[PDB]
C-alpha cells in the first residue's frame, strides 16, 4: 500500500535526480539545477524547520515520489501542497493517492484549515484531477513563472478542512 | 518631496511601533507582536538578504511610512509589494506616492517583470488606489488569513513592467 | 486604557522584581530565585521562541503587570495563560482586563482552540476571576506543586475559541 | 527477564520506526513525523538533559519497547510517564512489566513524589490497566489533543510515592 | 527586615572583598585569592548552574552577607549551606536570621530532605549556634582542611526537612 | 544525447586535471595551478553562490566537458559563458552542443537578457563558431590577459534573449 | 590640495549618502540601495581584500569624493577605476585631479599594466574627459546595464602603464 | 599481576555496563542510568580534568574493575577513593589489591595527605575490610543517599599519608 | 599595613610600567618588551590558570609592588617566588615584608612544601637578605640567562615548609 | 616530460621525508624537523595563500622533486625559487629541467619581473649551474644561516623577465 | 632622553599617518595604503608574534618615530631593522639615537647574531649614516622594489653581535 | 644506524606505553598517568609549539626511545634534554647515542648555547654517563620532586655550545 514517510537524508539521491530533471522541475516551478552537496546542505538546514513536511511517497519499499507540505503557516492554518511522481512510477494512480495522503496529513495531523497547490495553467488535466479529489480552482496567477523561455500563468487551487472532513 | 530610503537599523524603533499596532498589522496580515530585540535580530539576519528591499517612506526628513519589496524572485522576476503609512501621516496621499516610488524601484531598478500585492477584500479604498496606480485585480485567496478572530479572504493584485513602461 | 505590549528586554528589571517576590512567585508555581543576568539570558534564549508570547500589561504608559501565553502548541492549538499584577496596581481590575486582552490575543490573533491556566486551589479569588471571564474548571492536579514546605493541589481551568467568540 | 536500559544512539533506528507510525504516535499525542537525522539531532541535543530518562524496554536482548520519564521536575518531584510497546511485541504483558519497572525507577531511584501519565479518553483499557497497576484517575483534559482530524480529550492519571512504597 | 536576594552580577565586587579576606575565607575553607575578573567569569559560567543558589544577605537595601546553597543534589535532596557575614555587620544576629532564611528556602522552596554545613572544629561558637537553630552534629572530618599552615578537622552538621517543619 | 548536469563534488577530480592543463587553462585566462584540496575548498565555498552555475557536460554517462555560467547578474540579467571540452573528447562537436545547451539554460531557465563570452583574439576558430551559433563580436580588450609570457587581447562576444528566441 | 587617502570606516556615512543617490549610483551601474549597516559590514568584510583600493578624495580636510581601484588582477596587472565626486563639490575640477591621482597610484604604486573604466554610452562628456586625461575608448558593451528601466550600453576605456609613464 | 592503568576512551563500553548495573551503582550512590554517548561526552569533558584519576583495574589483560581518585584537592591534599569490581571478577581479592594500588597512587604519586571513601552503613563487611587495609572510620552521614526507595546513611572512612607510609 | 592582594585587570597598567623597565626586568630575567594589549591578553589567558598567584603588593591603598608565585606544582608542592618593588617605593623594607607575606601564603595557604627563587649572581645583597629571611643558597645556574648582552649566572635559593613553621 | 604539478595533500608524505633529511634541508636553510601532522596543518593553512606555488616535480608518474615559488610579491613582481631533487633521482638533470620549468612558470604564467634563489656559498657547483641556466650572482649574505653548528654565508642569485624572454 | 617603548594599540593613529605617507613609506618599501581598521586588525593579529618587536621612538613623552625589529629568526639569530622618523622630528639626530637603541636591543636583549637593514640605493646618506653607527654594506638587490613607477635597487647592510660588543 | 626522527602522531601509542610505566616515568619526574586521548590531545595542542622538539629514537626502523628538547628558550638559547629508552632496548648504548644526537641537534641545528638535564640523585650511574658524554654537574635541587612517596633531590647537569664544539 502506498504510504508517505519522512524524506530522509539517505533518500536525497533520489530527490537529486528529480531536482535535475527539467521536465519534472517544470511541474513545480523550480530551476532544474541542484548539486548533490547543495541539496544535502539545504536539507540539513531545514531538518528542524517546522514550516516544512517533506515526504517520500513509497510503494512496496520503493521511492515512487516526493510530496511536500511547505509554507506551513501555524496561525493562518494553511500549507502549500506540492507533489512529484517519478516518471518510472507514473500511470499507477500514485499522484492521486499521494495527494489524498498529504491532504489527510495536513488536515488531520497538522490541523490545517487550508491546503493550496499551484499547477501550470496549461496542465488542465491536473486541474481536473485535483477538482475530482476535492480541490477548488481558487485563482489564476498571470505570468507568474518563467518556464522554458516563456512566462506561464498558474492555477492556484485550494481545499479546506471542513470540506475534507465532510468528504 | 516624498522619497524612499533604505530602512536603517537606527530606524527600527519606528518600525517597532508599526509592528505592534494591531490596526496597522491588520492591513498586512501579520501578528501584531514583535519585541524590539526580536525585530533588531531579524533585521540583522536579513541585512544581506537580497530577496528583500526595506524602505522608509520619508517626507521632510520624517519617517511617514514603510515600503517593502519582499520575496524578490530573480528568475521569475516578481516581488511582493507591501505598504504601511503611519496613522499620523494618513490622508496626505503618501500611500499613492510611496506605491509609485516602489513600483518605479521594482520595475526600473530591480528590473522586475511583475509586482504583486495582497490586500483585504473588504479594503475597497486600497483596491481602488492600486487600480488607479496601475494594479489589476489578479485573484482572490479564500480564507487566506486568520485576522481578528475570523478567516478573511484577500485580493491579490498585480502589475507588469510593460504596463508601467506604457506610462 | 489597559493594554498588552511585548515584553521588551529593557523591561526585564520590572520582571526581575516580580520574579524574586516569593508571594508573587507562589501564584505561579515558580521558584522565587532569578539573578538579573539569568533572566536576561533566558529572555535572549527565547527571543525567537514562537512557543511564547510575553506581554507587559501597561496602563497609562506604566508597567502594571506581566501576561504570558506559553507552551503555545500550534497543532493542538492550546496555550497556557499566566498573569501577574504588580501588588502596587492591585485593586484596579487590571487582572480581569489583562486576562480578557490575553484571551482575545490567543483566540483572535494566535487562532488558538484552547486556553488553559493552572492556579492554586487555595487561590479562590483567582479561580473566581477566571470563572468570571469564562474559564471552566477543567481538572484537579493532586500534590502537583511543592510550595512553602507543602504539596499543593492545583486547579487547571480551560476556555475554548467557539465559546469565547459566542460571548 | 524484561529490563529497562538507557536509550542509546545506536537504538534510534528502532525509535525512528515507532516515531513515524501514526497509530503508535497516537497514544502519545505526537505528530507522526520525524526524519531519522532529526531524531538523531534531538537525541544528541538532549544527551545531558536531566529532565529526561529515555529507556529501551528490552526482552532477551531485543528492543521490544520505549519507556520515557520526561518533564522530570526536581523541585516538585514529579515526572510524566510514557510507554510504547512495539506492535509485534504486544500481548506478552510487556506494557505492565515495563510500567512497573519505570514506576520503581521514578519512585526508588529518581526519588519522585508523583508520577503522572496521559492517555486518550477512548483508551478505557489503558485507564483500567493503569488503575490495576496503582494509578489513580487524576483529571480529564478537554479537547486537549488534535488526533486524526478530531479534538480528543485525555485522561491524566497519577500515582504517589507513599502509596507505591506501601504496596 | 533582613532578607535573602539572588547574588547579582552587580554585587560581585562585595563578594570580591569577602573572597580575598583571609580571616573571612577561613570560616569557609577557601583559599583567600580571587581576581575580580576570575570571580566574574566563574559567576557567569554558573549563571545557569542549578546546583547553586547564591544569595546576598540584605538588610535595609545594604549587602550584609553572602549565603550559598551549593552542591544541591536533586536525587538525594541535600544541599551544603555556607554563610558569610561581613565583619562590619557582625554582632546584629544577621548570621542566625540568614541561616533561618536559607533553611526555609532549602526545605520549603527547594524541597530538600537534608541540609548540611561544615565548620571548623575550633569554631565552637558556630557549632553551638547551629545547634540552637536546629542543626545536628553529624560527624567530624579529620585533617580535612589545610588552614594557615595546619591541618584542621571540621564539624559537619545536618538538619532534616521533617524536623524543620516540626519546629 | 549530450546533456548538462550540475558539477558535483565527486566530479571535482575531473575538473582538477582540467584546471592544471596549461593549454586548456589558456583558453580561459586562468593560471594553470590548483591543488585538489584548493579546488575542493573553493567549490564548497561556492556551493550556495547563486552567481554561478557549474555544469559537467556529460555524454553517455561520461564527463566530456565543463560549462560555467558565472557572474550571473540578476538585475542586469547577464552572465558570462565559459566552456571547456576534454582534449580526448575533442572533434566530436561537443563544444557547439554544450554551448547551445548553456545558452538555452541561461536564456530559458535563468531568464538572462544577455550572455557574453571571452575568447583569445588569436582564437579565430572560436569567434567563427560562436558567430555561427549566434554570438556577435561585442568588443576587443587590449592586453587584457597575460598568457604564456605575453599580453594577449581578447574578443568579447555577446548574444541576447530576443535574438536567441527568434532563432 | 586635493589628495587621496584610504577610505576609513569612520568615513562610511559619507559613502552611505553617495550609495543611496540614484543619480550618482547611475554613473556607476550599482543599485542605489544600501543600508548603513550593510555598507559597514561589506567594508569590514573587505578590510583585508587586496583586490581593492578604496580612496576618499579629500580637499582641505573635507571628503569631496570616492575613488575605487577594484578588480585588481595581480597576474594580468589590471584594475578597474571608478570615481564619484559629491554633487556639492562638483565643478571644482576635483574629478580630473582625483582621476590623475588614482592613475598615478595604480601605475606607479600598484605597478599595474592596465587601467580600465566603464561609463555610460550616453555620457559622451565623460568619455571626452577621459580621452583628455589619456584614456582610449577600448570597447562598447551592448545592453550591459539595466538603468532606470532601460538597458544601457557602456563605453569601456583603458590606459596602459608605458603610455602613462611616457606622458 | 593486578595493575591500575588509565581509563581509556576505548574502555568506556565496559564502564557503560557498570554504570547501568543498579546493584553496582548502589555501592557508589549513583543513579544507574547513563547512555553510552552521555558517558563518552562526560569522559571527553574530563579528559584534562586534573581533579580526577580514573583507572581500569586490569588482571591478565582483562578489565576487572574501575578505581577512581576523584575530588582531588591539591591544597587540602585529599581525594575520594571509589572502587567497583565487575561481578564476574568478584572473589579473587581484586577489590583489596586495587584499593591498595589506589592508596599507593594517591599517597606516593599524588602526594595526598588524606584519602577518604564512602560506603553504605549496611555494608559492615566493606568497613571491616577497609579497616584491615588501614582505613579508619571517620564519620557517619545520616540519610545521605537515596538508594532503592530509602534514605541510607553512609560510613565515611579515611586514611592518612603518615600511617600509610609507616605501613 | 602592607598587604598582598590579587593582581586585578585594572591594575595591569602598573604591571605594564614594571614590565617595560629594562632595569626592573633584569632582576627577573624577562625581556623588557610587552605591549599593553599583549599583557592584558596574557592576563586574560591566565585568569583561571591555577599554576600562578599574581599579587599586587599594596601599601596604604597604593600599588607598590608585584609578587608572583608561579610554576605552582601541586604534586611536588613547590613554586617559584618572584618579587618586584616599584623603584619609587624602594627603601621602605617593602621587599622583605612582601617576601614574608608571599612565603606565608605559599606555605600556610597553598600548602607548598618548597619555595624557590632565582636571582642574579651579581645580586649578593639579595642573596644575603634572602638568607636573613630563611632562604638557603640551593645552587648556581651557569650562563642561565642572557642579560644585557652577556650570559649571567644565577643563584637559585630555596626555603622549606618545616623550617618556616619552626621559625 | 619532466613536469611540475601542484603539491597535493596526498603528496605530503613524500615532502615529509624530504623535510626531515638533514642533508636535503641543508640546501634550503631549514631546520630538519617537521612532524607529519605539522606539515599537513601548515599545508592546509596555506592552501589559499597566493604568495606560494608549491610544485611536485614529477617524471613518469613519479615524484622526483619539490619546486617552490615562495614569497611571491605581486607589487614588486619577484619570487624566491627553491628546489629539491630527491637523492634517488639525482644525476638525471632533473634539477636543471625543474628549475627551467619554474622559471617559465614565474615569468610566463605568474608574469614575474624577478626570480631570486639563495644557495650556500660552499655549494659552488650549484652557483655555477644556475649561472649556466641564466641566473646572475646578485649578492652575498654574510653569516646568514646557522648550518650544522657554524654560521654559513649564502649566495643570492637573480634572473629577470626581459633576459629570460630574450633567451 | 630619547627612548624606545613598545608600540601600543593606542599609538596606532600615529603609525597610521606614517603608513599612508608615500614619501615616508618609500624608505621602507611599503605600499602607502592602510585603512586605520586594517592597521588595527593587523596589529591585533601580530600581538603575540614573537618574530616582531615594534617600538615607538619617544622623546619627552612624544611619539617622534617608529622602529621595527622584524623577521626575528631565533635559530639563525638575525632580525631586519627598520626605522622611520616623522619629518616634523627629523634633523634632531633622533634617527641615529633610535638606531643605536634598536641595535642595543637586538644584540643585548634579543641575543641576535646579526642585524640587517634594507635602504634605497638613491639614499647614499642613509648608507653613510648606518656605516657611521656600525653597519656594513652587505649586498645589493637589483630591481628589488617597484617604487613610484620605477624598479629601484636596494642596499642591504648588516652588523654583527661581536663587532657591536667589541666597542 | 640509530637516528632521531620527529615524534609523529601515529607513534603516540608507543609514547603512551612509556608514559604509564611508573618506573620509567620516575626517571623523568612525571606522574605516571596519561590516558591515550589525553596524550593525543596534548600532542595536537603542541604541534606548532616551538618550545619543544619531540623525537622518536629509532633503531633499525624501530622506535626504541623518546628524546625531548623541551623548554627551548630562544632568547637565553637553552633547552632541557630528557630521554627515555624502552627497557626492552637497554644495554645497547642507545641512551648515549641518542643523547649525543640530541646534543648535536640542540647545539648545531637549534643553535642553543646551553643544554641542561635533571636526573635523580640516586642515579649516580646516569650522572657518570652524562659526565662521560660531556655534561657537567651544575647543581643539586633539594626535595625537588615527590617520587614514590618520598621527596627526592635532583642533580641538574649542563653542557655549553663551545665545549661541545671543542669535543
Amino acid at each position: 500500500e502506498l504510504k508517505l514517510r519522512p524524506l530522509e537524508r539517505e533518500d536525497l539521491k533520489f530527490v537529486h535526480e528529480l531536482n535535475n530533471n527539467a521536465h519534472i522541475m517544470s511541474y513545480w516551478f523550480e530551476e532544474p539545477y541542484e548539486a548533490f552537496v547543495e541539496l544535502q546542505d539545504l536539507y540539513d538546514k531545514h531538518i528542524h524547520d517546522q514550516s516544512e513536511r517533506r515526504f517520500i511517497v513509497e510503494k512496496d519499499n520503493e521511492m515512487v515520489g516526493l510530496v511536500e507540505l511547505v509554507e506551513i503557516d501555524y496561525i493562518h492554518r494553511r500549507t502549500e501542497f506540492q507533489i512529484i511522481i517519478d516518471p518510472n512510477y507514473q500511470g499507477y494512480g500514485y499522484a492521486v493517492d499521494a495527494t489524498r495522503l498529504a491532504m489527510d496529513y495536513a488536515f488531520s495531523v497538522l490541523n490545517m484549515h487550508k491546503i493550496y497547490l499551484v499547477v501550470d495553467k496549461e496542465n488542465e488535466k491536473a486541474v481536473h484531477v485535483y477538482k475530482k479529489v476535492g480541490f477548488m480552482v481558487e485563482g489564476e496567477l498571470i505570468d507568474e513563472f518563467f518556464v522554458d523561455g516563456n512566462y506561464h500563468n498558474a492555477i492556484r487551487m485550494c481545499m479546506f478542512q471542513k470540506q475534507y472532513f465532510e468528504n
